[PDB]
């Protein structure tokens, strides 16, 4: 077949490379050729592209594991009969274990080994399916999507439609997620993303009127559905924006298939989907991991005998065909702090892109305007038109300034008689004004001839003109040399002529002493 | 001791009730007495309040454990201690293994079991420290925020401080995310948040021109303590907005306290924390699991000797005092979605308030306007004032339409002489706009006394003056009842004078035939 793309609603379904995978419930997952998979799953994941052997190298390939017992050119030939029926297949990069750490410059050999099998098997597109240490292992986060972009280019070249698409686990796709890289660099040039919306357990989101929503939670599924959806299809909720036309949700198959997230009643998909549909945003598919469990047996070797497809193939086929949501994007558009008196730009870091992938951040305008020179908020408001279509989005600028320090402001004891500098040993900042010493005054002085404590006031006179100000204050205390009698202490005993000093004069003792304060023996007692 | 809070920064340290607990590497935490706490810790979180005995009902308690060799008034003696030196000791709610799910009406009972262990045991306060599970198990998202609104409220009957604070795993922290509801009903009874930053491992944040910075990437962490804080302080990247006086950061002590998340190297957290002051905002302190973690020892048996309060007891007390953060928070603006020519009010689920708590929702406006009656977007902008602060933040209207459906219009055959109605069966609709039936017309007729296919268009007419247009078509085709020669068939026998049907005509064989088209054989051949 040629590069076969899908233009309609998909149910999408990945096929083991590999036999008889065990449950999350004891369950079984035989090897099946691609022949029997059900016709209604029209994209067909082989899964998994990685790396076999690190010895190899870093590049990751795709080796068919013989014991499903289809040769290389009969596996050819079945993707052929998938092809001549309209459906797609696709290489799944990933899974559990994938050994995929990539380094910047590795991009180019990526590419050439994903065209190689395309070529060679007859692959419609690659699924991008990393599991999570991989998301954002050494440089994947840069390599897989430039790689791809050659890839995307390459076939657009002789006019096919190398599919793209993306099953990220849903909690990746908020708003500055591990997914972020992937979803901006690929814009315009992917089909659909599927993400996986089981195996988180817990994780969910916080809705108003209902409460916390739980993946996990069967009594919640229809809102679990609606809202997720509705979150990603709009960018609300601290999510990224997939436009509904290229939102297909992926469940399991059965309770084998994953550990959480199976949908128990279907009814709540079929509402949760119309739901989205009466607010004009139709979804484009559902995905399952996976038509092996969906062929599978459970632990008591019943067979789930299609049950899926059973509950979802009419569902999701008998529907309108996806309208393309034609809405541009912005970029790189973070609330942001500026000094007081700094030189802000308000297009530096922004950039635009049309539905497509083509760059016009030309295009970008910008409502607002932000006082570098006055303390306080400014909102902006960029904007950005394409094909009839327009978004904006705000942006907070806060002006805010910075208080100085002063240092060497320290309480000193100096000796009587020694000069003393009050600007020695201080100095005053500003990360923007830089060295403001020679901004600040003393107020009062220091007499070192005249034993004593002098109160300084140091006051920094900054900002424009200088007439904002900050004040510290020091102690100089000046001290005597000279030595005298020692204190008296309450403990020590003293002989008639022993001498001592206590509370700034010196006294003698006229007789035995032990314990009496000087000053406190009156006119005829043993202190004089 | 009275109720001790704090007004300063903060070295928070949680406290086993418990012995020898076990390290993530092999290493052991005895218990401790209180007073042989290193002083610099003047926040002590005794861990846990928590359900002992499901017996006992729902509303958690505190049983000390014996084997820690304090008897309950030795307890209490060792926290008058602390309180006389001026440190809080802080009741934590939950830990590994709570059993904490609490139904709606709970509240009353656990606020008075707080006020009694409160009073009881001398506690300043208590820390909300939810397990995963219990963040958001039955209606504690509701029942632990209204208790605590009470206790706070009882202890500023009598003019005290009850110190609130919580320590959500970072990750919950984002826009939606489960500790929402903590964080926005007791938006002004909290003192301060101190989030794990730790035992997440690979999660994080992407930012762009560094990438994807991990909490457990060790080349990376002044980055992460930089970033993430940056993040909570100004409420970007995706996270609710703790004020910077009101973050404190929480971390291991060591490599045996937690899974992932110890920092290797101080200086890290010393630069982090010197950026966010170098922009006006400085942290409000550290937290740490735990004392005993700090004086425990490695699976060496060596005593790791403090090395906590070590690294950052000095380095956060010689700190300026926190300067309070007065701005204003709105609440439940969320971009929306409205239908064509339906009613939509502005401040319909919108709610504000100060920076202490009170409802000024009375004070919010709206700049900007939005047309139901036209088809697009428009911009909306919520601003509330209050203590000379300012917030604003931005809603973006998207108003829509839906198509109408038709329903009976499918290609139908009728016999000869029949009645035919042709808007038997047929209607439209439109979800605001209801039965539609009326306003179809119908182009061509059937005349069903002739044989023949007929071809009718269906037009609806809906909108404002029926001015909007959709078309389906349909073909009635009427076929006689009239019984006729069999047709011919390439694989029958036939004789002299059998006659058959074939292309629109009867024939009648002249001879033997098997295999000759009738038409087919000329002026003298079989078939006349
Ligand atoms: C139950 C089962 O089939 N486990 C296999 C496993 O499946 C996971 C898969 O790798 C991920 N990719 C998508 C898409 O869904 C994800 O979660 C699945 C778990 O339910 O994959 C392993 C190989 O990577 C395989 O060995 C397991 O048998
Ligand atoms: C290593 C260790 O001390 N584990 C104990 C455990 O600690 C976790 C704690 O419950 C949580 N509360 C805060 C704050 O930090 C959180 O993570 C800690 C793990 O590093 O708590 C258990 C009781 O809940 C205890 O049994 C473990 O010994
Ligand atoms: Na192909
Ligand atoms: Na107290």
């Amino acid at each position: 077949g040629t590069i076969t793309s899908q233009d309609d609603n998909v149910v999408v379904g990945y096929w083991h490379n590999w036999c008889d995978g065990r449950g999350y419930q004891g369950g079984n997952a035989p090897c099946v050729e691609l022949k029997t998979v059900n016709p209604q799953y029209n994209v067909v994941n082989i899964s998994f592209m990685k790396v076999y052997d690190i010895a190899e190298g870093r590049i990751p390939t795709f080796k068919l594991d013989p014991t499903i017992a289809l040769s290389e050119a009969e596996f050819i030939a079945q993707i052929d009969t998938l092809n001549s029926q309209g459906r797609s297949v696709l290489i799944a990069l990933g899974g559990a274990d994938a050994h995929i750490e990539l380094t910047r410059g590795d991009e180019d050999a990526l590419a050439a080994e994903i065209i190689r099998l395309t070529d060679l098997y007859g692959f419609d597109g690659l699924d991008i399916d990393l599991e999570q240490a991989a998301i954002t292992a050494k440089d994947n986060q840069f390599v897989i999507p430039a790689a791809l972009k050659m890839v995307k280019e390459h076939y657009r070249k002789t006019g096919d439609n190398f599919m793209i698409t993306m099953a990220p686990e849903f909690p990746y796709l908020t708003a500055n997620g591990a997914y972020t890289p992937y979803l901006t660099e690929l814009d315009g040039y992917y089909d659909f993303i599927n993400p996986q919306f089981y195996n988180q357990g817990g994780d969910g989101l916080w809705i108003e009127g209902v409460g916390w929503i739980a993946q996990n939670n069967d009594a919640l599924k229809e809102e679990f559905i609606y809202y997720i959806a509705d979150s990603l299809i709009n960018g609300t909720r601290n999510y990224h924006k997939i436009p509904h036309d290229k939102l297909v949700f992926g469940l399991p198959s059965n309770i084998d298939a994953a550990a959480t997230g199976y949908i128990q009643d279907p009814q709540d998909l079929y509402k949760a989907f119309d739901r989205l549909k009466a607010q004009g945003q139709p979804l484009r598919g559902v995905m399952t991991w996976s038509v092996n469990w969906d062929m599978g047996t459970d632990a008591a070797n019943n067979s789930y005998n299609q049950q899926f497809i059973k509950d979802y193939g009419n569902f999701i086929h008998n529907q309108l065909p996806p309208v393309t949501d034609m809405t541009p994007t912005l970029s790189g558009i973070v609330d942001t702090r500026v000094e007081l008196d700094s030189h802000f730009d308000p297009l530096i870091g922004i950039t635009a892109k049309d539905y497509q992938g083509n760059d016009i951040t030309a295009d970008v305008t910008v409502s607002g305007s932000v006082n570098t020179n006055q303390v306080g908020d400014y909102l902006l408001t960029y904007s950005v038109s394409s094909d009839d279509e327009t978004t904006n989005q705000p942006r907070k600028i806060t002006v805010y300034e910075i208080l100085p320090a002063f240092t060497g402001i320290t309480d000193t004891t100096v000796v009587i008689d020694s000069e003393f500098d009050p600007m020695q040993g201080v100095s005053a900042s500003h990360p923007t004004q830089g060295d403001l010493t020679a901004n600040i005054t003393v107020t009062g002085e220091v007499d070192t001839n005249v034993v004593g404590v002098y109160e300084l006031t140091y006051q920094l006179f900054y900002g424009q003109d200088n007439q904002q100000n900050m004040t510290d204050k020091r102690i100089v205390t000046v001290v005597t040399d000279a030595v005298s009698d020692d204190d008296w202490q309450v403990g020590s005993t003293y002989v008639k002529d022993d001498k001592v000093t206590h509370n700034g004069a010196t006294w003698t003792a006229q007789w035995w002493t032990k314990g009496e304060e000087p000053g406190t023996t009156g006119e005829w007692g043993v202190w004089r």
